[PDB]
């Protein structure tokens, strides 16, 4: 790589790895448009298997920027509206709170306090119904925002229903494929497990295990260089041939609701760019302001989404206005602002 890609790339990742003790990462920048990749450590400590450009690793909450991709491609394709009714799409969902909530709301954590997480009891198409026919809305919808894995969870597994596909058939035909994300998998087949790097929590090598809606909210796998291409693809749609799905690329990065500084699109999260460190932990809700229509997607933004499981750490961001992008994917889930400090640090070097 040039030689200035290759040093603020070093001179930030190997002390961020000093001070986080991350056992292995790979990250890639984007650069003018072009890749460039980078590696260090292990993704299997016991086993003494080095990361690599193939490694996969867990993207964990990355994992929302596909699901919310995959139904904008679903809107795009005239299967869904984001302003239909949670039920036209579950008519078995009566109860009388979910009056009022549309897919747009599940799809940007506004449907009135939707939990985090799908609790570990709900396993079976039975049991979520029952989960969400009992859950109580804190809030009226469209008022206030909590980040949560059941709210655009949900909308993944409603969006896909008119299409007659399971959710990862769907995002295997609809997304990876078309874009040549050959080696991003939802469900690691045993011919790559040679490649899947293990995560490390407190020391132990763990890989995330089978929850409800796992798919939808962070259960894909993907490495570095495909991760590249991901960005690649949402920093210029329209190279994309698939018209559909250059559509639902254009819809994710859509400005829908303002928190602060932050503006809510399906999966990807968007500031204005030029922007700072300190503008870009349990529960935090928020009040929203809706952008009433949204802003169709806007090249001067830092675009991004963190990612995490028990025992991986990711991160992406880019800037379309500059073609610039970076994806750092480590395994161990360390401190975000460690991350997003290290992403600013090189795309601001960068110009």
């Amino acid at each position: 790589a040039p030689q200035q890609i290759n040093d603020i790339v070093h001179r930030t990742i190997t002390p961020l790895i000093e001070q986080q003790k991350i056992p292995g990462m790979a990250v890639a920048v984007i650069y003018q448009g072009k890749p460039y990749y980078f590696t260090w450590g292990y993704a299997d400590i016991a086993k003494k298997q080095p990361v690599t450009q193939q490694t996969l690793f867990e993207l964990g909450d990355v994992s929302k920027t596909f699901t919310g991709v995959l139904g904008g491609d679903a809107i795009a394709r005239g299967e869904i509206k984001l302003s239909d009714p949670t039920t036209k799409y579950w008519p078995e969902l009566t109860a009388k709170q979910w009056n009022g909530i549309t897919l747009l709301h599940l799809a940007t954590y506004t449907a009135g306090g939707l939990p985090l997480q799908v609790p570990d009891e709900v396993k079976s198409s039975s049991d979520l119904l029952r989960f969400y026919q009992n859950w109580q809305p804190a809030w009226a919808p469209g008022t206030q925002r909590l980040y949560a894995n059941s709210s655009i969870g949900l909308f993944g597994a409603l969006a896909v229903k008119p299409s007659g596909l399971s959710f990862e058939q769907a995002m295997q035909t609809r997304v990876f494929q078309p874009l040549k994300l050959n080696h991003t998998w939802i469900n690691v087949p045993p011919a790559e497990e040679k490649n899947y790097a293990w995560g490390y929590r407190e020391g132990k090598a763990v890989h995330v295990s089978p929850g409800a809606l796992d798919a939808e909210a962070y259960g894909v796998k993907s490495t570095i260089e495909d991760m590249a291409r991901w960005v690649q693809s949402n920093l210029k749609p329209l190279d994309i041939n698939e018209k559909t799905l250059q559509q639902g690329i254009q819809l994710a990065q859509s400005r829908y609701w303002q928190t602060g500084d932050m503006y809510q699109g399906l999966g990807w999260e968007m500031l204005d760019w030029p922007v700072n460190p300190d503008s870009i932990i349990a529960l935090a809700a928020r009040p929203v302001k809706a952008i009433t229509p949204p802003t169709p997607a806007v090249r001067a933004s830092w675009v991004h989404k963190t990612g995490a499981t028990g025992g991986f750490g990711s991160y992406v961001a880019f800037i379309p206005e500059k073609e610039l992008g970076i994806v750092m994917l480590a395994n161990k889930n360390y401190p975000n602002p460690a991350r997003v400090d290290a992403a600013w640090q090189i795309l601001n070097a960068l110009q």
